[PDB]
DNA sequence: TTCTGTAAACAGTAAAGCCGGTTAATCCGGCTTTTTTTACGTCCTCAATATAATGGGAGCTGTCACGGATGCA
């Protein structure tokens, strides 16, 4: 399961770079970095689904400024219990 | 020279934080009866009449013929 991911993830780093304009071939020593600080045993890698939701929920009270609450249950469907947490939640923090 | 293990490493089972929807729960404004109270017109109830008035039958019923009582005279 390593070395096709391995090589897919380099291809992908090495096209990043060379779209920021960084040397592709740097790439290597990137992952070279990661693969001496990322291991340990075995984890999928996922996404930040915290930090997934902590987003949606930044662009739907970014978004909301009163009635278009309704537009946000329109947007993509949700409800309005979590959106009203999200209110409170933003209340929250300063 | 031939037959054994062992560490790097990839499948597995279990559990819960979160989570994208799941349901119940309360509160503001409004229409619709639901019942109630007057207004009133209508409906219901009663009283009085001062010339004089003084006894029906109302259509009978149109007809058969047994028996068995029945109560008198």
């Amino acid at each position: 399961r390593f070395p096709a991911l391995l090589a897919e993830l380099n291809d992908l780093l090495r096209g990043e770079l060379s779209r920021l304009g960084v040397d592709p071939a740097h790439s290597l020593e990137i992952v070279v970095a990661i693969c001496k600080h990322l291991g340990g045993g075995q984890v999928y890698i996922p996404r930040g689904q915290a930090l997934d939701s902590l987003i949606r929920d930044l662009r739907i009270w970014n978004d909301f400024n009163g009635r278009n609450v309704s537009e946000l249950t329109t947007r993509y469907g949700v409800t309005f219990n979590t959106v009203y947490k999200a209110i409170r939640r933003m209340r929250r923090l300063k």
